[PDB]
Parts: C-alpha cells; sequence; structure tokens
C-alpha cells in the first residue's frame, strides 16, 4: 500500500508514519514526501528516510485551481492508496478534495468541532479549558469538519504556556496518526458519504476506536 504525505514544516507527524512503517505496524510504505515550503524540515526527514521529495511552491501558480490540479498530477504518479495531510498549511481545492474523496486523511489539533481552524492551543490556553486534544479525520469540503475517527485528549494545567501544550498534544498524534493508517491500510476504515465506518460499524461523532 502506497503513501504520500503533504507537510509544510518540522515533520515530526511524518517521521512517525516512516518508522512505522518501517517496523510493519503499518503493512504499507510512503513513496513520496511533498511540500510547499522549500525549507520544510520534513523533506530532510524523508531523504535521509530514502523517501522521493517535492516542493510545489504556488507563487509559480497564478490560480489555486491551478496549483492543485499540478499537485494532483504529480501524487499520482506515486499512485496513492490513501494520501495523507500532516501540517500540510493550504486549503484543498473541491477538485482536489473530490479526486483524493475516502483516502485522503488529516489531523488537527483540537477536540472537534470545537476549535476548527487555525490557532487552536492558544484558542484552549484563553479560554481557560481542562482539557485539549487532538482529532484525526476523513477531509472535506467543509474546512476541518470532515468525520472524525479518532481524538486523543490532553490535560492543559495552569502554568502552561503555549509551548507545553503543543508537545503534549504532539506526544499523542505520533501515536494516534499511525494507528488510524494502519486501520485504513488493513482494510478496516472506510468512509461513506459524511461517516467513518471501522469494522462495518458507523462511528459516532467525536470517533472512538
Ligand atoms: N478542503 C479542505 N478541507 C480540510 O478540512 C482541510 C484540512 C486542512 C486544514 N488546514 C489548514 C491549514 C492552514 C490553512 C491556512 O494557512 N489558511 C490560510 C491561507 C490560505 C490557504 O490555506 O491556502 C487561510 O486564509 O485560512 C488552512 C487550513 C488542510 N486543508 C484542508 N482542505
Ligand atoms: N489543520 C492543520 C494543522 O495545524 N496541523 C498541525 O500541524 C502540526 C505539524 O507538526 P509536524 O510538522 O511536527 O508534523 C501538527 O502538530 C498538526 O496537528
Amino acid at each position: 500500500m502506497n503513501i504520500v504525505v503533504l507537510i509544510s514544516g518540522n515533520g515530526s507527524n511524518l517521521q512517525a508514519i516512516i518508522d512505522a512503517c518501517k517496523t510493519n505496524k503499518i503493512k504499507g510504505t510512503v513513496r513520496a514526501v511533498f511540500s510547499n515550503k522549500a525549507d520544510a524540515f520534513g523533506l530532510e526527514r524523508a531523504r535521509q528516510a530514502g523517501i522521493a521529495t517535492h516542493t510545489l511552491i504556488a507563487s509559480a501558480f497564478d490560480s489555486r485551481e491551478a496549483y492543485d490540479r499540478e499537485l494532483i498530477h504529480e501524487i499520482d504518479m506515486y499512485a496513492p492508496d490513501v494520501v495523507v495531510l500532516a501540517g500540510f498549511m493550504r486549503i484543498l481545492s473541491p477538485a482536489f478534495v473530490s479526486h483524493y474523496a475516502g483516502r485522503l486523511l488529516n489531523i488537527h489539533p483540537s477536540l472537534l468541532p470545537k476549535y476548527p481552524g487555525l490557532h487552536t492551543h492558544r484558542q484552549a490556553l484563553e479560554n481557560g479549558d481542562e482539557e485539549h486534544g487532538t482529532s484525526v479525520h476523513f477531509v472535506t469540503d467543509e474546512l476541518d469538519g470532515g468525520p472524525v475517527i479518532l481524538q486523543a485528549k490532553v490535560p492543559v494545567f495552569a502554568g502552561d504556556s503555549e509551548d507545553d501544550i503543543t508537545a503534549r498534544v504532539q506526544t499523542q498524534e505520533h501515536a494516534i496518526y499511525p494507528l488510524v493508517i494502519s486501520w485504513f491500510a488493513d482494510g478496516r476504515l472506510k468512509m461513506h458519504e459524511n461517516a467513518a465506518w471501522l469494522d462495518g460499524q458507523r462511528l459516532p461523532p467525536q470517533g472512538y476506536a
């Protein structure tokens, strides 16, 4: 099974996917890593692991719809079974999402539906929430609002800075994202429009395993 992952930055979630694949905890392999950022450190992590690297700068493209068609064109050389967003900072257009319908996955750092945009850790901190988290979901047109597959909650404390909530949440991501990609790789996980289905069971809105 061919996985390609899209990144915009450090690549710590990418690294976890590579390591799980390597130890066959995921029955499948990362064929290519795409970045929209030429300085993304995740590309050096891909490179050291011997995966194909591709940077595709949108300055160059004149239109959203246009950038996304070159990106579809290049991804499909690797013939992906699943494409996974892991830190990719761009809204994907209806066409992209329509093309990878059912096999497009993302990790969002909030307990969805709660903070469906950017700055979610700072929102948790400023609203004085007890509990923060992370959510793995199927990507849909609706920004950060496709069916949730698995969340992991985290405590937010008191003398807690954004960096502390951030690193605590990232720890959970590194454990639950390889795990839902292996349920996908084993044929367990499916979307049947707007619903996520694990082992034939329609999952509830907040996910769960
Ligand atoms: N269609 C779609 N659905 C999704 O649920 C989705 C999930 C993530 C959502 N992640 C993010 C990450 C960064 C930005 C971001 O930088 N947004 C700015 C810049 C414009 C752009 O994203 O292309 C903005 O104006 O919101 C947006 C969403 C990636 N694209 C998706 N695209
Ligand atoms: N909705 C998009 C988004 O903000 N995603 C977040 O980007 C980070 C990338 O980490 P990494 O570069 O170390 O993998 C991840 O922590 C992920 O939750």
